[PDB]
């Protein structure tokens, strides 16, 4: 047992991810060049990411000592955050995978559906359809001391009348809600994309285009992925804690899983040229 691992890890996120995620959004919101709707759906991934970041020093507190000293309204947003940030990163995503398989398979209707305006207003009706778990976690977050350890915890308080369906179904629905049919639904995407890609790549010629259709769809598929790879432990680990060294395999899930809000700057630097060209201009200019 060694404290410094993860909280240096919290910490770690805490100033890269949100320096990384606020150069992508200033670099989207200044250059027109780089606004289009898999732009948009990027912007509203980096800001998920950036306001996760936020609590990264009071989510390191209930591990350096166990214990919530910040309160219910702080524990109220904090947990709000945390939903939020869950449903919001995996449903942006489902909307890059599906607007990536529009512009591929179905070029003829992406001319009007691509426009960024549409983008932008499918990032707040996302955000809005979020907020009926983030505004849920406002209500119900709170702190309630522990009557054997003397120990505050932050959690969702459902009525201790029951507190055990609601638990187990709450994570249940979480996890069918935001795992299994987005990733459902990303991999039919993919699959077709991938059939598309394979059939054409023998014989097209339209360089400059099907280049751009190529690289893009690449760098979604690499963000969806890493996210994928990154968030899976925690929702089986959850699942099984709710139906069924341990606490070790808990909390790496749970650093695991912050750490995805990091390593998408270091990402769109790698596979995407005009983000590179944009941090490049805004480092040194
Ligand atoms: C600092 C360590 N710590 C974190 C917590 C609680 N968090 C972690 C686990 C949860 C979760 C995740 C997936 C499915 C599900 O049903 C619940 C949260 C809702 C999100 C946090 C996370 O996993 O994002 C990487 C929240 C209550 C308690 N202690």
């Amino acid at each position: 047992a060694i404290p410094v691992i993860i909280t240096a890890v919290y910490s770690v996120v805490f100033v890269v991810g949100l320096v990384g995620n606020s150069l992508v959004m200033f670099v989207i919101i200044r250059y027109t060049k780089m606004k289009t709707a898999t732009n948009i759906y990027i912007f509203n991934l980096a800001l998920a990411d950036a306001l996760v970041t936020t609590t990264m020093p009071f989510q390191s507190a209930v591990y350096l000592m166990n214990s919530w000293p910040f309160g219910d309204v702080l524990c109220k947003i904090v947990i709000s955050i945390d939903y939020y940030n869950m449903f919001t990163s995996i449903f942006t995503l489902t909307m890059m995978s599906v607007d990536r398989y529009i512009a591929v398979c179905h070029p003829v209707k992406a001319l009007d559906f691509r426009t960024p305006l549409k983008a932008k207003i499918i990032n707040i009706c996302i955000w809005l359809l979020a907020s009926s778990v983030g505004i849920s976690a406002i209500v119900l977050g709170g702190t309630k001391v522990r009557e054997d350890v003397d120990v505050i915890e932050c959690s969702l308080q459902f009525p201790d009348d029951e507190y055990s369906w609601w638990d187990l179904f709450m994570k249940i629905c979480v996890f069918v809600f935001a795992f299994v049919i987005p990733v459902l639904i990303i991999i039919v995407c993919y699959t077709l994309m991938i059939l598309r890609l394979k059939s054409v790549r023998l014989l097209s010629g339209s360089r400059e285009k099907d280049r751009n259709l190529r690289r893009i769809t690449k760098l979604v598929l690499v963000v969806v992925a890493v996210f994928i790879i990154c968030w899976t432990p925690i929702h089986i680990f959850i699942l099984v804690e709710a139906l069924g060294a341990a606490l070790s395999s808990y909390y790496f899930c749970i650093a695991l899983g912050y750490t995805n809000s990091s390593l998408n700057p270091v990402l769109y630097a790698f596979l995407d040229e005009n983000f590179k060209r944009c941090f490049r201009d805004f480092c040194f200019p």
